């Protein structure tokens, strides 16, 4: 199976996998049980932001989510991630919704790689503020669409624009991302991504998450509602 | 046939295809002969930089050559490469020898292309100063590796470091890039690379371009020599 | 008297100092007269961008102006500025009120310069998105202020939000900028700002202008209106 | 007196000030004792370079050095920077020596600080290659000059490029750098630099450090030697 690292936005607290009882984000070291979660006050029909931050030398994933006019919700988590990921990944976000549902839509999507090495720099950098219909340098898996409105729709949209249940998709960036080199003395990471989870519904869900994996990773069978589209089973 | 732009720095004087009598720069729009040249004073066994940049709103193809402790190079030609090139592309630096040869080795590459809508900004970015033995976001053609030394070698050198004639290869990277979008008030694009051109002999061949090209560009049937692997012929 | 290039983004029309007999966009060499104009479709009350770019090797100085749903304005004077600017300059923005009045609201600003020698690169680069009350890395000149709805407010506006006439100010960045150095091979800048132009009236004046002067530049005495707080007189 | 948070690399050993019996890359918060240390392999007469990281949510100050062809060392401390320094800093390399000597010669130095707000990006991004004679965006202090060879000699050099005794010198970036603003929710910098240490002697002194301090830092009252032109005494 993939090997996933990831950070959840769970929308749905899905008790019986550890979820904590509200909205949180967390750290997921191949597993969707958490390392590590903090609560969310998620606002429904609100663009927020999510950070996600990492060195070799301090070998700590962290993450950030607000939204304007509200407090900061973070989590930090000691990982070294060249113990738990290969030294060539794909970076990507996820996202799901079961029998309960909310539209998982991406505005924008940042992401910066450094390798320093001893001789200096090794560098990849994207950045989008609007998805095409045909957006060649992503990988679109599962319901995942670009181009309307100019958002990537990770998960399935009605034509009024009412979010569907039973839909998983996911968005990754076309090339490798080198996250270790055997010269390398610090290796860094950062991504950002906003979004806009709308629901009808009282209780959305289920989620949206950055995730980095192996380069072939795909979407596992069955991975729709509280498994975000990055693992196959609650273990 | 691929569509191709390309500067050429032109180590070997072909006068029957409008090559001038010296080394040359040169602006290659769809054909080998050049539109625009400028002298090169080619140093053997020195390493130079050189530096290529454009924009939609000027629509002026600019590069630059030099080596330290040198005057510079330069060469301008006007074009709209909307009108030329395809909406997505690859970007690559591709090199040959004939009966004459040379090493064609790249010690560093880096590339930034920016699209500015009226909403704003997409934007790649990437830089190599070091090349691994298996370097996943690169697309290797033809006799072109990585790894030797931290280099790229993009034409065929010997266990001894001594250059091969016939020889002919291409590296472009991994993921498609986006020239123009029907919203983009502004498309730029810079590149950089560093070159070691070293050769036993008085007269080298045949040269080192960066291209841009259709994005499933391969190199022609016969593209050695005098033709850079660029062009299936000298029209 | 300082030496000023701008980028004017001109809302009120001066016939007899040579304005076309619109808003217009233009460029300013050393005079309030420009050099070249084009037509710009100017929206009361809407948050718009501007783009300026430039490089040593074209030495062509170019602007786009647009906003969100509309067509651009664009306009492109050939000059060499390392034969009209000094080696070490500032960069700002100005803008002018007069008996016809305006807000000259600034919600972000970006600059990027880069020399690339023949040794590699020199850079500059600042990002404002939100200004505070005391913006130490700015020098506010004449009426402008900082931290109000965290915008950079250039000329007067009331307690109410309503603009002032005969108002003028201007802000620059802290540090000095290096556009010239004798072993740069390519000199480039670009910049960015977004602006909300607003007022009452149906003749809005006088426009904002982003600039590049002498260090050491202060406000002309009388500079007011239609001189935009860059020149002395309408010579 | 100043507040400083400074990495030095301390090419002396002062046991009595807490010092290891080896050169060292040190941690220093507030006093020439470092918080932490690591043993460095320091290589007279080789160029070398340095890394400094830090982010406002792990609160971790850390830094690497390194040579070509050797391994790296590496120092990390835990210290909330807003709890020690002021919301606006200056940024600076210094150098000293005592009745020991060696050359403390910066060939390049670059910074990158963000502060990303819940609105969404404020940066300050420099970058040198080389130094002018009349370096007008950096402050330099005591016995440090530009120019010479196109690097910056933090302290004294002879005429013949021998090193002097009893010489403190520092250099600091022109603009103020915001490091705290009460709508960020991520603060991070970055800082490199490359260095040429070389001495006649067997024991060089005294070290060069990167520090970050209130903006109208100035050279403590003899701060030479071991004191690396940043305390006032050894407290
Ligand atoms: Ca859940
Ligand atoms: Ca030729
Ligand atoms: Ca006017
Ligand atoms: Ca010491
Ligand atoms: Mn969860
Ligand atoms: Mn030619
Ligand atoms: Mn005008
Ligand atoms: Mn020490």
């Amino acid at each position: 199976a993939d090997t996933i690292v990831a950070v959840e936005l769970d929308t749905y607290p899905n008790t019986d996998i550890g979820d904590p009882s509200y909205p949180h984000i967390g750290i997921d070291i191949k597993s969707v049980r958490s390392k590590k979660t903090a609560k969310w006050n998620m606002q429904n029909g609100k663009v927020g932001t999510a950070h996600i931050i990492y060195n070799s030398v301090d070998k700590r994933l962290s993450a950030v989510v607000s939204y304007p006019n509200a407090d900061s919700a973070t989590v930090s988590y000691d990982v070294d991630l060249d113990n738990v990921l290969p030294e060539w990944v794909r970076v990507g976000l996820s996202a799901s919704t079961g029998l309960y549902k909310e539209t998982n839509t991406i505005l924008s999507w940042s992401f910066t790689s450094k390798l320093k090495s001893n001789s200096e720099t090794n560098a990849l950098h994207f950045m989008f503020n609007q998805f095409s219909k045909d957006q060649k340098d992503l990988i679109l898996q599962g319901d995942a669409t670009t181009g309307t409105d100019g958002n990537l729709e990770l998960t399935r949209v009605s034509s009024n624009g009412s979010p569907q249940g039973s839909s998983v998709g996911r968005a990754l960036f076309y090339a490798p991302v080198h996250i270790w080199e055997s010269s390398a003395v610090v290796a860094s990471f950062e991504a950002t991504f906003t979004f806009l989870i709308k629901s009808p519904d009282s209780h959305p869900a289920d989620g949206i998450a950055f995730f980095i994996s192996n380069i072939d990773s795909s979407i596992p069978s069955g991975s729709t509602g509280r498994l975000l589209g990055l693992f196959p089973d609650a273990n």
